[PDB]
């Protein structure tokens, strides 16, 4: 039951917090918000769960209240064992949730699009986008997401199912 969906991706996120996050993990607990009363494409959900945890990944301050801001964009391969995926057309989702997290507490934005990709062309895994990946400790954090990671035979990590 293993496969290999490609697809076009886009993530825009920001995220407002009353003050600067210290660590990742209290950057993934905000970012994790972002489907909390989840009504978008029920498909779509473990894919996006991915894209908020890049671009959790990637969050800049702002330069020069604190505010953070995240934009990638590509096409990329996911090994997973979810089943077949149902087709996926690109119209874009916003997700616009709070987060109260103790220390932290704002919220978090975030505009997704994800759709196939049949260009049949080179297309990196969508793992490599994630410096992160290279440490058996990648499975802790992509479980903050709620996603269940394993690194299979020759490495490669392939997404068994979401945790709910």
């Amino acid at each position: 039951q293993l496969r290999y969906e490609k697809f076009f991706f886009t993530v825009k996120m920001t995220v407002r917090s009353n003050r600067p996050f210290r660590t990742y993990s209290d950057v993934a607990a905000a970012v994790s918000h972002w489907d909390h009363m989840y009504i978008g494409m029920a498909g779509k959900r473990p894919f996006y769960k991915i894209l908020a945890f890049l671009g959790s990944s990637n969050l800049k301050a702002t330069p020069a209240q604190p505010e953070y801001h995240a934009h990638c964009e590509g096409r990329a391969y996911l090994p997973h064992r979810m089943g077949k995926t149902p087709p996926m057309l690109n119209v874009p989702e916003h997700f616009r949730r709070p987060f109260n997290i103790g220390l932290y507490k704002g919220t978090v934005e975030l505009t997704m699009t994800i759709y196939d990709d049949e260009s049949l062309e080179a297309a990196p895994m969508i793992w490599d986008h994630f410096n992160s990946s290279k440490f058996s400790d990648f499975r802790e954090k992509a479980l903050m997401f709620g996603l269940i990671v394993e690194k299979k035979a020759s490495g490669a990590w392939v997404l068994d199912s979401v945790s709910h």
